[PDB]
């Protein structure tokens, strides 16, 4: 005979991270209202992850960000236009910096969402990480306004937790965006409301940054005329409350007992 | 030694039939703009297959449709509510059917974009199919006119053939559809004028007719007071300009040597 249950030529099934499923979900979610996705660089410059988003020096807007400073010789940190770029480096400490970069080297209209590895130096505990993952959005254009952002936010929430979902915005500050925004999204086998991330209308001086820095590398002009709305979600966060994930510390972690649990999903 | 060049473990590598990748760049490319993809039966009613689309019996409209008509026993075939639907059965001669199907089981506005293998008498030549795939499209609602027809068209040309593409629209007849049209893309490595699909305003005797068909099923009037455009679209002849297959009777051959040409495209 030849027993048939007897086990199979057991081969290498393989799996994705909790937060590419997360980060996936999100983006195609997105994508169908017509954002693209784009990526930037993890090591950063203060330029670009602070003065042009607003966040001067020595100002009280940027305890926000408890920042890795990075020290090193040689080495090419290159701008929009893959121009050498100079200035402090660091870790990002949010993925907002790619919305500058990504406006000196495209022009309105756009929508793009970008994912990315975010640094802060903090404390690693149970629903905390000093390395976790951000998703940005930015739609900039003629026309656009805060009923728009409002409108984003309502279909996220939507497609990720079903019509019986409702959003709340309320008031909060930014530098790089006013009017500015936390909002929250209810979520009914929960019965809970999730502060999920921070968003507004993209701040007249950001624009402003953009425009100058555009002339420096000899373009036109491109944000004179528009009025913009981005955003910024907190993914592990979410990746939480879908896959019923107890500890922010799993994710970087290799366990594979624990990253084995994610082969199914999709 | 252990000569490092020599050949690994021979292990198999997978890949997608050609159509395949057609389909899913032409649904990605329409689930950018917000369309959602659904499927339908391949044996279906006449009356979904025609009545319903303002094909009448007898009409010198059917002659667009070389037919194959089915027999047979005890047979369900089921409706758009899972009901079991009786009439006269055939192959799909075109997906277009889907439409009052999912107009019939969900409520305006919508986006929808569908799938499928379609069946003709027809003689197999190198241009020509008896059986083929084709791509629907849908869009209902208040508001609806037929610049977003020629705005989506135009959106699918700029993304399967880039900036330098260009879109043509001319009047032409569909039962179930007035304005009707045909659409040609402009194809720029070819200099060349591809026609595309057909397309329109759905026609007022569908709208009608799903909601005729609603009452029967006990539900409420959906499409009094929308408007539609729809558009059908076949793959295998843009899959052909795409890969570079110069024998539309390769797609159902089984050659792998032909099928594994495929396995790099993305
Ligand atoms: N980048 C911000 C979030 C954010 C706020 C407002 C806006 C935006 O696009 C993004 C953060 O790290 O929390
Ligand atoms: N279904 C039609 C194509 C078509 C025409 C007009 C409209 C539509 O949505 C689709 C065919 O078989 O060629």
């Amino acid at each position: 005979r030849v027993d048939v249950s007897l086990p199979g030529a057991s081969l290498f099934s393989g799996g994705l991270h909790p937060i590419t499923l997360m980060e996936r979900e999100l983006v195609e979610i997105f994508r169908a209202l017509g954002y693209q996705a784009v990526e930037g660089p993890e090591v950063e410059s203060e330029f670009f992850n602070f003065d042009a988003l607003n966040i001067p020096e020595h100002h009280p807007a940027r305890d926000m960000w408890d920042t890795f400073w990075l020290t090193g010789e040689g080495f090419r940190l290159e701008g929009p236009l893959g121009e050498e770029v100079e200035g402090r480096l660091l870790l990002r400490t949010h993925t907002s910096p790619m919305q500058v970069r990504y406006m000196v080297a495209h022009t309105p209209p756009f929508r793009i969402v970008v994912p990315g590895r975010v640094f802060r130096f903090e404390q690693t505990d149970a629903t905390h990480e000093a390395v976790f993952h951000q998703l940005e959005g930015l739609v900039v254009g003629e026309g656009i306004a805060m009923a728009h952002l409002k409108g984003a936010i309502y279909e996220l929430a939507q497609a990720l937790f079903g019509p019986d979902s409702k959003v709340r915005f309320q008031p909060v500050y930014f530098p790089f965006v006013e009017p500015g925004a936390q909002f929250a999204v209810w979520w009914p086998e929960g019965g809970k409301w999730l502060e999920l991330g921070g968003a507004g209308m993209v701040h007249p001086k950001v624009f402003q940054a953009v425009d100058a820095y555009r002339e420096r590398l000899g373009l036109p002009p491109a944000y004179r005329g528009v009025t913009g709305f981005a955003f910024g979600l907190g993914v592990e966060r979410l990746a939480m409350l879908r896959y019923g994930i107890p500890d922010i510390r799993y994710f970087f972690g290799g366990r594979l007992k624990f990253l084995e649990q994610f082969k199914g999903v999709l």
